[PDB]
């Protein structure tokens, strides 16, 4: 059996996964959903031909997107996840007792449906009382929020649909508006090997509105280049100033209080981008 | 043109590079040598179907294998590189003034020959007076050395051919014998996602003979999983105790005095292996 | 979406089909069954990683295996299909009014099951009163038959399991035994580009027992090289001597009374094999 | 070594050849030339990512394009090959003593150059005194010819560049003009599985100007579907009326006097196209 799913992460480079069978294939109003069972990583979800998560390595992205900003915040209580259909970031947010309510907003309800069905270990906490799942825009949702959230984790850094975010460089100012006075927001910002421009631009644009703008790193083997990047915009708390007593035992497979600080130590060529 | 070179890094997973043309293809006494021109990474050298280096990302491996142990050592003067045919580690070793002589030992002279020819930016320093290039075993060379080297960077951790290294768990004790009383040695020790057993075993076996045994990390996009691992066996100096004044300006694209320490902060699942 | 199924028809050459989703994947007592939906050919069935049929091109094999021997026979009434799980040859056999009963014998009932389910246009006639489907050996079945069939269409030319066919070069003499005095048998005998030896051997071995041994051709785009070969062993009727009045209107997409004769005109290099 | 060259003969289907090394890669004024050494077929030439010929199967195309029209003609003496850079059709034309002069016109001189160098068994006769090689347009050449040729074998059926062929449906009438009063022309016209429209259109357009318009077939394993098609436009001689005494011993590996007629017996679905 030679059934392989290939992702050309670049016109000239990519990864190829051996597939045992497809679990669900569907063209949505928004994208092409494909849950597949791979031999190497277990069930893997692809959106528009690109890898979203897999059972085997999903923990890196989910833990690093959630825990760095939550522990940076002295006491996160109201959190927003935009575009986290698979529910993985929500699963990690719930490990923080301080969180009163975690809202999840994703335009595609079919991502949530099939993740609950085929990625139970990732989407199994969406049914939790502390979670409020909403199938809606997300960018529209941020546009309509005013100092409601302590931490906001965002999927895409480029709004599509109602770009009511007409603030200068709209999006980031839109997020600042939705965040409380000492809010924090995180956005994945690709890899430094094939799309380094994105890191420079986002880093500069976010800095225009947040006094604290840092960039951290993590290894995701299923993502382009194996090195993923995250931009953290903070209004008041420095992620590198976290008090040791602030941490508490939490079950993770990647994140560590030390990794928390070490993820901000960038390889020379990556610092050069900012 | 759809000419692609695929490396099945696992029976069920791999990377695929678009190739413009092959530069040199030859079956050696030792291995299958293939220099190829890739569109994404420039010239790339493959040995027995596996990626060795490429012009675009070679700097990570070369810098992290060389600089971590050299700066850990208060004053490296006599260094040995076993298996560094492409000459990249030698190129980095020469950036340290303290180095009086750097010996390179590789069984395949054809790797050295074609790297000089197609990877000039990597092999261009092998003609330097401070370098002594020897086309010979390497394991036999270590077996026949007695406290001659300050730092020894090793390619493979498993000796083939004359396994005269009959010391208990031979190899490492063989290396301790070739090293000076305060010597340091480094050996790449694969990735933690597909061959985690190797990290556990090497880490344990090296610890049996060196008082200091640490494991550090680096991102190599062309290597399995994007996260590569390195084992450092030290007889006296701690890589995490390097004095700030010890560092000096050196031209690198990845390595940093901070990366030096941060590379030893392991993701939770990786620490679990040791 | 870059999900492709590749068949290395040779260690150095093959075809690659874009897949939309898998329909059924199962490891049987006998083989690895994989029904898949391809974008180019519709549903396609693979057995042990090799293409069996597809909705788009199945007609060539089914028509040429069935019609050449049936029309060569002045009046076929009792026909046997060994290994025709997908029911395609049976579908074609039923277009001949003279056929009183068509027996289908296949070891894997799961091939019949899933072909009925996903290849209805091919397996839809297996429920016909004139058909007798038996999930059993096939070679054992031929070994236990004595002048019962007018025409026998065989899948593999090499018996596995009880090789009770101990007649000199057993199989063909076993088939002659199962055939009536003026019986005819047909067996696909691969392509002349990558496995030409098989054509020489079979042609010679069949000739040892049947006075008439011819080889005919057909284009199957999903099979190795695009040119497939069929061996016809006849005890009395010459496929090239068919009377014009013998033919009658029959619905086909490939086979023609003229193709009937033209399929036996071999390219120079193919004649050289026999 | 897993270096493979894939040709997506359709967005959803293709063939993949294992490559040992590239021989020559060059971007020409006209196209992307790639001579490559494959393990399965020997040296293979690709133009714009599509297979042109290979040492192993080149004989089919070359023989069937040449010999069918030459033997159909009672006495071919002046022959034109448009776009036969590799020189294979020329090699076959020279097997006919009646041919006084064979003109070859190809826009890309580099195809001729590298075919002579890497495909000697195909291009080795272009240095023959009876051959007149011209690196020039081809369509311009046909536009400027007036009853000069007995047989004209054409590469593409769609003129590019100076479309001075303004005759009704220009091209074919342009060819009739270049042909002598009893001339014959042949043009490959793809396969019936993926581009059947082309066969219908060309067949109809050619019939508009030649009293005799037939379509013949041949198996080329390296071309889409394994079944290639050829359109023959004749002003007077019927390719199916060739006298037996007309043939003479000629060395070929595919073509045969019988194949000559059998190639015109089309599978039912192919007849349906015309």
């Amino acid at each position: 059996s030679e059934l392989w799913y290939t992702e050309k992460q670049t016109k000239n480079f990519g990864i190829t996964m051996k597939v045992n069978k497809t679990l669900h294939t569907e063209q949505t109003e928004f994208q092409h959903l494909e849950m597949v069972e791979t031999e190497e990583f277990g069930n893997m979800l692809f959106l528009d031909g690109m890898v979203m998560t897999s059972e085997k390595d999903e923990f890196v992205y989910h833990e690093m997107v959630a825990h760095v900003p939550l522990f940076t915040h002295p006491n996160p209580e109201h959190v927003l996840v935009v575009g986290g259909g698979d529910g993985g970031v929500i699963r990690e947010i719930l490990k923080h007792p301080s969180v009163k309510k975690a809202t999840l907003v994703d335009i595609d309800g079919k991502v949530i449906e099939y993740s609950k069905k085929f990625l139970p270990s990732i989407a199994g906490k969406l049914d939790d009382p502390r979670v409020d799942v909403q199938v809606d825009d997300g960018f529209m949702h941020i546009a309509k929020s005013e100092n409601q959230y302590d931490v906001i984790m965002v999927d895409s850094t480029e709004p599509v649909g109602p770009a009511v975010n007409l603030f200068t460089k709209g999006f980031y100012a839109g997020i600042a508006k939705a965040l409380k006075e000492d809010g924090i927001f995180v956005a994945q910002t690709d890899n430094p090997w094939f799309t380094p421009e994105l890191i420079t631009n986002v880093q500069r644009d976010v800095k225009e509105i947040f006094p604290i703008t840092k960039l951290y790193t993590a290894n995701i083997p299923t993502y382009p280049s194996g090195l993923w990047t995250f931009t953290i915009g903070s209004k008041k708390y420095d992620p590198l100033a976290v008090e040791d007593s602030r941490f508490f035992d939490i079950e993770t497979k990647y994140y560590t209080k030390d990794i928390h600080k070490a993820a901000f130590v960038l390889p020379k060529f990556v610092s050069d981008l900012i």
